[PDB]
């Protein structure tokens, strides 16, 4: 069941981040500041799912307001993709955390199936709500809530995709995480970056 009984019978976003608030459809509410809903309005035609809130985030109340948001934001922008067309979540609402000893910042750990099927209820009732044409999913984590744990997004990246369990049948293009961009050889982010551009493209004309 997870965060079923906590999901009220309302498609309004604030009558739903407030009820978020209150969920314990599973244990990371607990080690977590807040609920990190989703941000933007129904009119919203491109919803985009991460996989959870990170350290600003889970302070700030808003999706994507770290590192990997400004990434993002450069990757919209580039894509001529205003945020106004957009709502922006993740699958799992509340931070999972883990404190290093010695490291700047709290380090987020993986949501286990568990959680993104526990909290999924929530992005059910945010595609419910907004009624979008075009599901972004940023990851590996997001892409697996709406197409099974099996899915590769390596292997169907800037692919339309078209599943019938999914509410009111959005056109699905899954990408790379926005992180990944800020890891690695110096090409091989600069070639993600044209390659979440270029997914980013492809929903944006659905
Ligand atoms: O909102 C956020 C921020 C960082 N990473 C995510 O997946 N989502
Ligand atoms: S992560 Fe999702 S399901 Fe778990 S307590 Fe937070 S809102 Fe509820």
């Amino acid at each position: 069941a997870g965060a079923q009984d906590f999901v009220p019978h309302t498609a309004d976003l604030a009558e739903l981040a407030a009820a978020a608030g209150e969920c314990r459809g599973c244990g990371l509410y607990r080690d977590a500041t807040q609920a990190v809903f989703g941000a933007g309005g129904r009119s919203a035609r491109i919803m985009m799912i991460g996989e959870q809130p990170g350290d600003k985030e889970d302070l700030a109340g808003l999706p994507f307001v770290g590192p990997a948001g400004r990434l993002l934001d450069r990757a919209l922008e580039a894509a001529d993709i205003d945020r106004d067309a957009l709502y922006v979540t993740n699958a799992v609402k509340h931070f999972k955390f883990t404190r290093a000893a010695g490291g700047k910042r709290r380090i987020g750990k993986t949501p286990s199936r568990t959680e993104v099927v526990a909290c999924r209820p929530w992005l059910i009732a945010e595609m419910t709500s907004v009624e979008p044409d075009v599901v972004v999913l940023l990851g590996a984590t997001a892409a697996k809530a709406l197409l099974g744990n099996d899915f590769r997004v390596t292997q169907h990246r800037g692919e339309v995709l078209h599943v019938d369990d999914v509410p009111g049948d959005p056109a699905l293009v899954a990408t790379v995480h926005p992180s990944s961009l800020l890891r690695g050889p110096k090409e091989e982010r600069e070639s993600a970056f044209a390659g979440l551009v270029d997914d980013l493209r492809v929903a944006a004309d659905v």
